């Protein structure tokens, strides 16, 4: 344990030494070396033969030995593994790569996996929904294996899960009074539409029906989006704010949207910074995304 490469192989070593991970006695030291495995990877950003290998010995493994529900397996070391990823994926020398990541992945069936675990999320809120979305939205990341995902019909095998319920419901928002609201909320926010955004840079005009067909499906989400005016609210107002605009220069249904009270509700919750002080940190980033919405919605 000396170098960036040297200690990055030997806890992959341990961490293929392994006997039965998630094992309920081997298990807690499995949780520490992954723990290692990730204050390395993260701090791994400067060979790339080598986050490959766990990319395929411990992500992909796990997360199809972890999506076996049926042990003392929290809601959290699904999380680790998910963090594992995004802590593999954003090695400078992976992108380069990103076809052997697909095939790596697709070898074991990590996508269809990912999907069937989205469904047995539903105490009325969807812990492990977040998850495989959070995970499959790592994984799109790139557009590789995007690519794969709207290919696989992710959309359709998403758009008609219970997940879908939830969300079309009016008791969804960033600030809601039980839980599963808020996190389903939480999954439009963070999921979808950084999804949406993901399978889009892979020829977006093929999959510009779907991305439009979901993003319709979810009328009450779009009409209280803009009828809202915290930070979710402002990328919820980035990500629609860029999801109809590509529609908008390319067969499909259109844009059940009205973006247009938005440009006149940027105006308001902007200069003056003082009004903005009820939701530092959450102004010099949190204000800086508003203005990039309007601007090339202008």
């Amino acid at each position: 344990p000396r170098d960036v490469t040297h200690l990055l192989a030997l806890v992959s070593s341990a961490i293929h030494a392994v006997e039965n991970p998630f094992g309920a006695n081997d298990l807690p030291y499995f949780r520490t070396l992954l723990k290692i495995l990730f204050v390395v990877l993260r701090a791994a950003k400067q060979i790339t033969q080598q986050v490959l290998t766990i990319l395929d010995r411990v992500v992909a493994r796990c997360f199809r030995a972890l999506a076996a529900l049926v042990t003392t397996t929290a809601p959290e070391d699904l999380a680790l593994i998910t963090a594992i990823l995004q802590a593999c994926l954003s090695v400078p020398g992976i992108e380069q790569c990103q076809v052997q990541v697909l095939n790596i992945m697709a070898a074991h069936d990590v996508f269809q996996v990912a999907v069937a675990l989205f469904s047995w999320a539903d105490s009325g809120d969807p812990v492990y929904g977040e998850l495989a979305l959070l995970f499959l939205l790592e994984l799109s990341a790139l557009p590789a294996l995007a690519e794969h995902l709207a290919c696989d019909g992710l959309l359709g095998h998403l758009a008609a899960a219970r997940l879908a319920g939830y969300m079309r419901r009016t008791n969804v928002g960033p600030f809601a009074e039980n839980a599963g609201a808020a996190r389903c909320y939480a999954i439009w926010a963070k999921c979808l539409l950084p999804l949406l955004l993901n399978i889009l840079a892979a020829l977006g005009s093929t999959v510009a029906p779907e991305v439009a067909w979901v993003l319709n499906q979810f009328p009450n989400l779009l009409q209280s989006s803009v009828e809202r005016i915290s930070l979710l609210e402002i990328s919820e107002i980035h990500s629609l704010a860029l999801l109809t605009r590509v529609l908008a220069a390319c067969d499909v249904p259109e844009v059940t949207w009205d973006g247009a009270k938005v440009l006149e509700c940027v105006e308001y919750w902007l200069r003056g910074r003082k009004v903005l002080r009820e939701r530092n940190r959450l102004e010099e980033k949190a204000v800086g995304l508003l203005v990039g919405v309007r601007e090339v919605l202008e």
